[PDB]
């Protein structure tokens, strides 16, 4: 909408107070004009019609329980935009400052979040498996990263290419979580998953097998559920990325860690310059090796560590 940029205040899903960029024209709308061509947050009103209504508020204060998922979807989209711009010189998901749209309160008791080809969408959860999913910064950045992938490598959402697509979203979701630097970890979704169980998460990148996901190519899922295991076999790539950054010895193979920032540079370059819609795990290894060669040189530790990490997870 046309209006003037304003700054509201509210509380997110976890009860934390934050300022949000809004737009005033009769109402205060969840429309942040400070980033690209805007970040816009919508109310789906417990239905499945999308996007729903641009979020309108009478007083620019967002402390109601119903407001909390919207506050976080809006704010964490801003953090994610900032990460891509400041760290990778990428302007929004398309590289040309496309408007970023999110809807919250999607459906009833909906235990998921998604990118629908055009926007991000967040369920509220059922209060048992999830609380409102925009409360997880890694979740928000995971969804927005699906948009980045759509506009870059375009990895098809099935089998190995789809597991790479998933892992890219988990990797950058985690790097955004570290960028914001609030309780960062290598787990996925811990802030919104299972409110009645402490210390768990939807997935782990540091130890995927803690939740039955594979951590070695010899343990990959080959069936048809989950689009050929896209959320399962992502553990093999997530583990490789974790090893590149943090190091470790895994199935007897030692990896010298090179840190999160270099992991992010290598995988961002692979995603944007080398991966294609049909890339498989072996092709991802080659793309990561070439990316690290471009950035650091063929004789570098960074290239050696990429090779060690893929060796450790059984990907040649
Ligand atoms: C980070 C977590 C909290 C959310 C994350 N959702 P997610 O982002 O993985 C969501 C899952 C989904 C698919 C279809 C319909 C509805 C929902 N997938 C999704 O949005 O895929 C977007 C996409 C579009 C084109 C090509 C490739 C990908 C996830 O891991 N979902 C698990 C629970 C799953 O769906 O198994
Ligand atoms: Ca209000
Ligand atoms: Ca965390
Ligand atoms: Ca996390
Ligand atoms: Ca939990
Ligand atoms: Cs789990
Ligand atoms: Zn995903």
């Amino acid at each position: 909408i046309t209006g003037t940029s304003t700054v509201g205040v509210g509380r997110g899903v976890l009860g934390d107070q934050k300022n949000i960029n809004t737009t005033y024209s009769t109402y205060y709308y969840l429309q942040d004009n400070t980033r690209g061509n805007g970040i816009f947050t919508y109310d789906a009103k417990y239905r499945t019609t999308l996007p729903g209504s641009l979020w309108a508020d009478a007083d620019n204060q967002f402390f109601a329980s119903y407001d909390a998922p919207a506050v976080d979807a809006h704010y964490y989209a801003g953090v994610t935009y900032d990460y891509y711009k400041n760290v990778h010189n990428r302007l929004s998901y398309d590289g040309n400052n496309a408007a970023i749209r999110s809807s919250v309160h999607y459906s009833q008791g909906y235990n998921n979040a998604f990118w629908n080809g055009s926007q991000m969408v967040y369920g509220d959860g059922d209060g048992q498996t999830f609380i409102p999913l925009s409360g997880g910064i890694d979740v928000v950045a995971h969804e927005l990263t699906h948009a980045v992938t759509d506009y870059t490598a375009g990895l098809i959402y099935q089998n190995e290419s789809g597991a790479i697509n998933e892992a890219i979203s988990d990797i950058f979701g985690t790097l955004v979580e570290f960028y914001a630097n609030k309780n960062p970890d290598w787990e996925i979704g811990e802030d919104v998953y299972t409110p009645g169980i402490s210390g768990d998460s939807l997935r782990s990148m540091s130890d995927p097998a803690k939740y039955g996901d594979p951590d070695h190519y010899s343990k990959r899922y080959t069936g048809t559920q989950d689009n050929g295991g896209v959320h399962i076999n992502s553990g093999i790539i997530n583990k490789a990325a974790y090893l590149i950054s943090q190091g470790g010895t895994h199935y007897g193979v030692s990896v010298v860690g090179i840190g999160r920032d270099k992991l992010g540079k290598i995988f961002y370059r692979a995603l944007t310059q080398y991966l294609t819609p049909t890339s498989n795990f072996s092709q991802l290894r080659a793309a990561a090796v070439q990316s690290a060669t471009d950035l650091y040189g063929s004789t570098s530790q960074e290239v050696a560590s990429v090779k060690q990490a893929f060796d450790a997870v059984g990907v040649k």
